[PDB]
This record gives structure tokens, C-alpha cells and sequence, in this order.
DNA sequence: GTCATTGTGGATCCGAG
DNA sequence: CGGATCCACAATGACCT
């Protein structure tokens, strides 16, 4: 089981306004989870233009510390550019896999943003209702679909993928 | 017809103690020739350990200029590291070909001494008894074998081989 | 001195919100 | 920011006796 994680933030230095995950088990996506989160700092307008989470949407929400333990319980955490989520999140109990590194290694010279990959790989995942690109749970479904594609294409195991991730 | 030339010397600066040649015609080695030569300087102990030619062996022999015209009569002069032989010999009336440059171009990262190439390429020619490796005529057979093998592998013409050489 | 191989500083572009 | 990826180069060595 691989747990795909995504985090929307106040900006590139961090502060968490949303987190979400799905699990990939036997080529299927299951066990969706998301929380809006009260950040440790103001949301920047540049970040707010991307994820469209306003201060009022998160004003009364739990802190990241309060919410992060619900995401414990996996050996493998997967993120698109996992470097980023690993930095901005509290320490996680597992090992990280980066689908960005994987994509670049599997298709040399491919464009390697999350949505560019999804578009070029012609993926089709059923996304959850009432969300959009750059809402955490939505992007989890994109990245999970990407990870499933990577695994079928390559035949890489969780271990090989962690090794490639470095 | 290509003429393989080898020289034994007093050391890396020159001084000629032996010269030898064979011709390669239609993939056959013919017309062996060799002269012991009186050098224009002392034979270094380092050189003597390689070729085993002594002062007493060369004391009454002709100078290199006396002997060198016997090796006229070819359009092509082949040597392994031809730069060396060209530097230490008087001027020759043809174009030079280096089997060492050719081998490195053909088989990069291979060890590229005369006898390493001969071994790695699994070559076998009739060699002349009475001599040993590092006598001039002996090493001529080794180099001629290498040349023939370079020619079959590569399909390069004499002119092309001379162009690669410089 | 040539040349395949090894190494490096630097410039540049990239992902993540 | 934390990385890749080229790129313009220098250094290494073998090679020849
Ligand atoms: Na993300
Ligand atoms: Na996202
Ligand atoms: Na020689
Ligand atoms: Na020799």
C-alpha cells in the first residue's frame, strides 16, 4: 500500500491550509482523506490564486499538528515533488517516493509538472465532486493515477521507486 | 602495400639501435627486413632492459643514415605510436599511419599497447624465431597483424587511415 | 603530444504553493 | 530552495624506448 499525499500551503516556504491523501492498493485508489487546516501564517495572494482557499475558509480549522496523526500508518508516502511536502509537513513515519523523479527517469525529457504529466499521459481518474485542480484531494487523485501509470509502465516496486527517489 | 616500421632505441629521446620492417600485401605479411644500428648516444639501462640490445652488439654497425634508404619504396609507413618512430627516425618518403590512434578510434577505453591489442583481438601470426618481444622485426609482425585486423574490421583505406592519423 | 576518460565550477532551468 | 543538466575546461594517464 502506498499513501499518496498532497498539501496546499500559504506559499513556497510553507504554512498548511489543506492536506489530503489516497491509498493505492492493488492498482486501485481507496481510503480518501482530506482536511482544511489553519495555517501558522498568512496565506499569500500568489498561493491563494492557485488553491483558492481563503482565510475565512480556514479560520476555525485545526492546526496541522492536530490533523497530521490521521495520516500516520503507511510505510510509503508518495508525492509529486516529495521534496516539497516532506519539507513543509511535520516529520512522517514512512519513506518518501517522488513521482516527479520517477516520471523524469521513466520518460527522459518529458514535461514533469503534475498536470502536464496527467495531460500527456492521457490519464483518466474519477475525481471527487466539488473540488478543482490545486485542491489537495483532487491533486491526490491525479498523482495516484500518475503513480499507477508509472507502476504498470515500469514494473517498479515500492522499493525500487524509493531507491530511484534517493 | 603498406610497410610496417619498428625502431628500438637508446631511450625515449631517440638514438637508434635497431630498425625493422614488414610489408602487408593482400592481407599477407611479406619481405621482412631488419638492421642493427650504431646509435648516436649511450643506450639507457631502462631501454636495454626492454630490447636487450647491448653496446657490443651495435659497436661496429652502420649509422641510421647508412641503413635507412633500404626502407624506401613504400607509399605508406605504419607504426604503433607512429609519432614516436617519426620523431626518432630520419625523414621517410611516404605517409604515416598510426595503429595506436586507429585502435583507440575503433576500440575506445581498451588498453592500447602493441601487445595488449594483439592479445585482446585474439590475433595469431607466424612470428620470427631467434627474437623476442621488443626486438624490432618481432614487433613488426605483431603490428602488421594488428593493422590487417584493423583493416578488416573497419574497412578503412590507406588514405583514410592516413587522414585519421593526421 | 594525442586522446579517452575523469572531474569541476558555472550558467541555466525546473518543480513545489 | 534543492536538483537536474549541459558546458567549457582542465587534469590524469598510457603510449613509444
Ligand atoms: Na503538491
Ligand atoms: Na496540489
Ligand atoms: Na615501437
Ligand atoms: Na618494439
Amino acid at each position: 500500500m502506498l499513501r499518496i499525499i498532497d498539501t496546499e500551503t500559504c506559499g513556497l516556504q510553507g504554512g498548511i491550509v489543506e492536506i489530503a491523501s489516497v491509498d493505492v492498493i492493488d492498482g486501485k485508489i481507496v481510503n480518501p482523506m482530506s482536511h482544511l487546516v489553519r495555517p501558522d501564517r498568512p496565506i499569500s495572494p500568489q498561493a491563494m490564486a492557485i488553491h483558492r482557499i481563503t482565510e475565512a475558509m480556514v479560520a476555525d480549522k485545526p492546526w496541522i499538528e492536530d490533523v497530521i496523526p490521521h495520516y500516520y500508518g503507511s510505510e510509503w508516502y508518495v508525492a509529486h515533488n516529495a521534496s516539497f511536502d516532506r519539507r513543509v509537513l511535520p516529520e512522517m513515519p514512512g519513506e518518501w517516493i517522488c513521482t516527479m523523479k520517477l516520471a523524469r527517469r521513466l520518460w527522459p525529457g518529458i514535461k514533469y509538472s503534475n498536470m502536464a504529466l496527467y495531460k500527456t499521459r492521457k490519464l483518466n481518474v474519477q475525481t471527487p465532486p466539488g473540488l478543482h485542480h490545486h485542491r489537495a484531494l483532487y491533486d491526490c487523485y491525479i498523482t495516484a493515477a500518475l503513480l499507477i501509470d508509472i507502476m504498470n509502465t515500469s514494473g517498479w516496486t515500492a522499493e525500487q521507486m524509493a531507491d530511484i527517489t534517493g
